[PDB]
């Protein structure tokens, strides 16, 4: 928080081993430089102060320019300084960084001795690697070799921003840092964020003189110089604190940038100091290029391939489902492994009310009776609500403080329906895995980098959301679960009704615009009447009583309908044939929630 | 296809810019070999053949191995002629292919003249610019200053394997291909198969004078030579007619490989030959690869946002659609907006028995009517089997050609659920988008490349497979329906039932385990008995009437109950005067036919 909040970009300060000057792109005056600069240039800091840069600027190659909106930056190539007799002992070489109110020219020695041509057996076998780790251990062990670093390692950022060394080359007289855990704190929020921007960085010599540059606010714009992009950058002195207590002399750094996002770094540690000329520089981005390029690849097909197997098995199981109509042992005892397997639990149970169907790896009837009790809590409603779909815990512990045991075979769960009571329920469970955390280091910079292996117990497998939303598609089997229940019972009563020996039908109210329908009637009522079942559905009630029915008795039937009440009249019905049929209308109204009446039943005595 | 059907891999012929050397592993010495070889090496076709390779080549760099299974590749390195009195006038390069049973050397002159230093600033550019478009302009114009290309284009393969010109950079004195499309025939599966294995081919010269190798088939293998990594290998007559029809002189393209699939290529074309180096083609596989590397991480943001915007308004669904227990007007007219959101749709229409609520821009209710019936036909069953979790269309008419014309407003759909019938349904659209497509010729290769916009109508936007999993995830709204359905229906005639005038019960059978219970009982029933509804419930059918009841009265009921058919007996109940009732059992229909339930109605005296 307080250590995320640092300039880190604005340090007024850059390393000695270049030279650093900030143009006027107007005039091509010098308006700010670094100290580094008087020595190597010739002019000192008075004179070379408002400069035009053309006077202590020799560059054979390419030339600055004006930029309008979006910054242009051009690569390192040689420069030569007119005004000083032979100033360097070896060749230097300039970039540019050429923004639309400023240039930016940074200088350093071209180094020579060792490129990308070699690189390319390395990069050639990485974008044909099978696996993240494959790919991470062959670009340690390759750049080791190819640049001479101490040790090179591939540090991976998890979940929650910390992060692991998933890949490791060092010389053998070295103790290795390899599956060592860090904080997310050790790299700040605003230095993961420059790290997407300048991708590359070094640090010649930990512990340097940092040469300021000289006026620290730009002379006319008052402002202070961004060094995102210069290579120069001086570092936080806090990291060359931490560097300085790990040792080591020199550094360079790569972002791994998988899908516009930091995944990873190459770091590299040299207990001795250590300069990567532009050119190693160059080698070490076009590693880190295909490395992120790779690992996105793999996770794409990855994600691709698992989706479609878990597609399969889920529709496998929407289908064995839906075709059985009554759900034996046998066919939840068959569905069970696939039912695990969508969701990659360790164990399942199926609920229906009172009843539960335990699968795999779960707690005992009085303990999963136990866990769905403390879900459907009134204490437990904020969760039902903060959830997405489905609730899901990676520690029962936690959430759940008094179902605090149960852990080492309930550690993690997922549960559905997010409706409470329900009657139909689904919870999946992993159980507990003791997780051994290998921090380097313990909870201003750590001295020390001891291991501290924090033994986690009470935590599950991570759900991952390929998993939690397999979850969520499921949630159509607890729905057809309930639907078949009441589809049976519904049959069951309608049954028992068409078979009814006093003639009945269910009438529902109409609005001013619609008419009382029937939405029932027995075979009794029907045959009465002369038509079958099948056609009198959906027939007005206006409609069965005779075109000649007497006013006073058809207006007390219309009466407890209009006002949603009830009504007992003789009246003589609509005959298909000859005879008059008279029957006595027992319209009776049947309770709502509301209290107004939505529906009848109407019921015609058979004569006995 | 025709087209595919030749073997472009097995020509028994060479560019003649290089030599190839077919070497056996077991000798060194070379088995087949082109005729520019002989020119070339110093030694004639005559005793070049047989010869082993150490005599006719020194190789500074790099050498053949043995190769056990997994063949291995080695790059252009410099290769010299010790057979010849001074033979090059030009720097020559040799790169290897070792596989098992036979070694293939190509070499090719080094040609020199800053490059992969050079392609640096282009490479960081692409990585970090945003949308497929903005990078494939990039790399077009920036390749075309790299590797001096009169034209530059970046050519994006369609659904149906079809291309599209999306990018281009060219002399400002030429006429712009940009935005024409191609059909999937003018690059075979056989060709596009190949442009995986070999990622960059060049043709110095359209039109050249073809090297054969002069043992057309292995000397001892009989087999011709699979020049399917060979650079050298000589391209199809076909695409080499089409290219001189083109007026082109130089070809070199390079696949757009993502995620380990075709998704393009970067065609270049010059008017003039040329010849390009082993260092440019490493240099435009480098931007090909880079370029490949930004459309998949774009690809992969776009989903990813997508995903989780589609999760929430789902989740918003199924949240307000449970809360409600009545299904109002208003309810359906605040869901509309998000129910077609969540699957991209321009309309949908929610059916539910005879009922039809349309929401959108969708066809009439006769339409939707008419859309429902043609799905869940007799004759169109095969589609809804070989659909994954809902069915869906991109062109109404070619999919229901009776269902032609509703396109305008019905062009594609998604209808979920897949179950014939079923009373709940529903129906997302999305209307006609009209596409004009720019073809580069009409339907051997074409001689003509004119202008002809094919003003394609009947389709809609393709469903993603993101918008066809958000469908499928909401197949629970349609479970929803149906439970809340039965369970209005349910509970109406469970109130009804409890009423009648005359005694109802329903009886659960005694199968072998327990005795035949009651299931349910109303009021009438109840009350005739003295206890009530809820305390009579699960008690025996034997505990409700009293040691006062006939034998012979009795074993009528039990005789009926045992063979699971009917019966008609009075019997004395329980005296809370003993009360007397007509028993009348019903057997209840089954699936089976075998009664599992019946209904027991004691007509209540009048
Ligand atoms: C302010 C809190 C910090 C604590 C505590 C600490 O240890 N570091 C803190 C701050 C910063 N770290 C910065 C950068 C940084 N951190 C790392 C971490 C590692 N490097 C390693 O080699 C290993 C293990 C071998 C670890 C865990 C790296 C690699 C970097 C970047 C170094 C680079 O790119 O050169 C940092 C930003 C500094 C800057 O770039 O200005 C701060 C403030
Ligand atoms: C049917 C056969 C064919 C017709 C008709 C036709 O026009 N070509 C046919 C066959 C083959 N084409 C092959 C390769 C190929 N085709 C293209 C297409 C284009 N290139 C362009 O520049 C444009 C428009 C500007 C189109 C359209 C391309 C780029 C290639 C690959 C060229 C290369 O990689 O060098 C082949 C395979 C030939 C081979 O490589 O052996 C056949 C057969």
């Amino acid at each position: 928080d307080v250590c995320a909040r640092e300039p880190i970009h604005i340090p007024g300060l850059i390393q000695p081993y270049g030279v650093l000057l900030v143009i006027d792109p107007a005039d091509g005056r010098i308006v700010q430089a670094s100290t580094t600069a008087a020595d190597l240039l010739g002019v000192p800091m008075a004179a070379l102060l408002g400069m035009p840069y053309t006077q202590v600027l020799t560059l054979p190659e390419a030339q600055p320019f004006a930029v309008d909106d979006q910054p242009q930056h051009l690569m390192h190539a040689e420069v030569r300084f007119p005004q000083r007799a032979t100033p360097p002992a070896s060749a230097w070489v300039a970039a540019w960084h050429l923004y639309p109110q400023q240039w930016l020219v940074e200088m350093e020695p071209r180094d020579a001795r060792l490129t990308l041509r070699e690189a390319m057996p390395l990069l050639r076998s990485v974008e044909r690697d099978p696996g993240i780790a494959e790919a991470a251990v062959r670009v340690a062990k390759g750049l080791r070799s190819l640049i001479g670093f101490d040790r090179v390692m591939i540090y991976r950022f998890d979940e929650e921003w910390n992060g692991d060394i998933i890949a490791e080359a060092r010389k053998p007289e070295l103790e290795a840092y390899l599956g060592l855990h860090y904080p997310a704190s050790d790299i700040p929020a605003q230095a993961r964020a420059l790290y997407l921007r300048n991708r590359v960085r070094q640090i010649a010599d930990v512990g340097y003189q940092p040469s300021p540059i000289q006026p620290t606010v730009h002379p006319q714009l008052g402002t202070p110089v961004d060094l995102s992009d210069v290579s120069l950058r001086s570092v936080s002195p806090v990291h060359l604190e931490y560097l300085a207590n790990m040792g080591v002399t020199a550094t360079l750094v790569a972002s791994i940038v998988v899908n516009d996002a930091l995944w990873g770094l190459i770091s590299c540690h040299h207990y001795s100091p250590h300069f990567t000329n532009h050119a190693m520089r160059d080698v070490t981005d076009a590693v880190a290029r295909t490395l992120a390029g790779r690992i996105g690849a793999l996770q794409a097909v990855a994600r691709a391939r698992l989706e479609s197997v878990l597609l399969t098995v889920r529709e496998k199981l929407i289908t064995d489902f839906n075709d059985a109509e009554h759900m034996t042992v046998e066919l939840l005892d068959d569905m069970a492994p696939d039912l695990m397997d969508v969701v990659d639990a360790d164990g399942v149970a199926i609920f229906h009310g009172n009843d539960i169907s335990r699968h795999g790896t779960t707690p005992d009837v009085a303990a999963l009776r136990r866990i769905r009790d403390h879900i459907e809590s009134e204490h437990h409603e904020a969760l039902r609500e903060d959830a997405v779909g489905a609730l899901h815990v990676d520690a029962i512990g936690e959430v759940f403080p008094e179902l605090a045991d149960l852990a080492p075979l309930a550690a993690g769960f997922i549960f559905v329906p997010l409706m409470p009571q329900s009657r139909s329920a689904l919870l999946w469970t992993r159980r507990e895995q003791i997780q051994q955390i290998k921090w380097a280091g313990n909870p201003s910079p750590r001295k020390s980098f001891d291991l501290w292996q924090q033994t986690v117990r009470g935590r599950a497998r991570r759900w991952s959301p390929l998993h939690l939303e397999s979850a969520r598609s499921l949630r159509v089997l607890i729905e057809l679960m309930e639907r078949k229940r009441f589809q049976q019972d519904f049959t069951l009563l309608e049954a028992s009704l068409s078979r009814l020996r006093d003639g009945v039908a269910i009438i529902e109210r109409g609005t001013a615009n619609a008419a009382h329908r029937l939405l029932f009637v027995n075979t009794a009522f029907a045959d009465v009447c002369g038509s079958d079942v099948a056609e009198l559905i959906g027939r007005e009630l206006q409609t069965l009583y005779a075109s000649d029915a007497p006013r006073a008795n058809v207006e007390l039937l219309q009466d407890a309908l209009r006002n949603g009440r009830a009504a007992y009249v003789t009246l003589p019905l609509q005959v298909s044939d000859g005879a008059p049929v008279y029957r006595q209308f027992h319209l009776e109204p049947l309770p709502s929630p509301s209290g107004v009446t939505a529906h009848w039943l109407l019921q015609l005595r058979d004569p006995e």
